[PDB]
DNA sequence: TTTTTTTTTTTTTTTTTTTTTTTTTTTTTTTTTTTTTTTTTTTTTTTTT
């Protein structure tokens, strides 16, 4: 869907590939940099897949071009200072291949803790073993089989949104002042679920 | 003692600079030598009383 997206695997991208490289021009003296994922998908979504198995030299580029949205360059004869105002949209086996419920969030999965502060939200996508569910899903995937152009009623052109998209991330919204006090009063609810007695959380707050 | 991540570390090159090596190249004057003149110093056939 999304233009300035780049899709990326686990181990398949090196670190020169996923940020920068530095080439040399050969029709002057300038030195051409070599885009990488994490910056092709500038202000838009670099959805990295087997973020888990993605290796830790590979990590620590990752995150610095979350922690800082830029990524430096001082190699083959140039220092040059990037944008990386991308997304991260990431996709994580847990350990053992399945989700266990007795245990937090942080000893499920083995992303370095840098990492998983820089992520605002974090899905968990247990297989429950529901008949119910398991029937749902089996009469979507096999209408999306039999119908495959029909069965797709979207109510939006992905072209309208796609438009849409892009002329509402124009707009720049403002914190009204009872908006302000509503945060705040959100943030205090958010905090307390975290305390003792009540069972624990998956992660802390 | 079966599985597993940092660590090199030998091998591909590529860059890449600095240094040593490589490659390219007729024209133009001058001068001696020969063969000519040319003024001058003889010198060898002309004649008289």
């Amino acid at each position: 869907f999304s233009p300035r997206a780049v899709y990326t695997s686990g181990k398949a991208s090196s670190a020169a590939g996923l940020t920068a490289a530095v080439v040399r021009d050969e029709e002057s003296h300038e030195f051409v940099i070599e885009a990488g994922a994490l910056m092709l998908a500038d202000n838009g979504v670099c959805c990295i897949d087997e973020f888990d198995k993605m290796d830790v030299r590979d990590q620590v580029a990752i995150h610095e071009a979350m922690e800082q949205q830029t990524i430096s360059i001082t190699k083959a004869g140039v220092k040059a200072t990037l944008n990386a105002r991308t997304s991260i949209l990431a996709a994580a086996n847990p350990i053992s291949g399945h989700y266990d419920r007795s245990k937090s969030l942080k000893q499920n999965i083995n992303l370095s803790a840098p990492i998983m502060s820089r992520f605002d939200l974090f899905f968990i996508l247990v297989d429950e073993c529901n008949e119910v569910t398991d029937y749902a899903i089996a009469r979507r995937i096999v209408d999306l089989h039999s119908r495959i152009e029909e069965s797709i009623d979207r109510v939006y052109s992905l072209d309208d949104i796609r438009r849409y998209l892009l002329f509402a991330r124009q707009f720049k919204p403002k914190i009204s002042k009872e908006s302000e006090d509503f945060i705040v009063e959100q943030y205090k609810h958010l905090r307390q679920r975290d305390g003792s007695g009540v069972t624990k959380s998956s992660w802390r707050i």
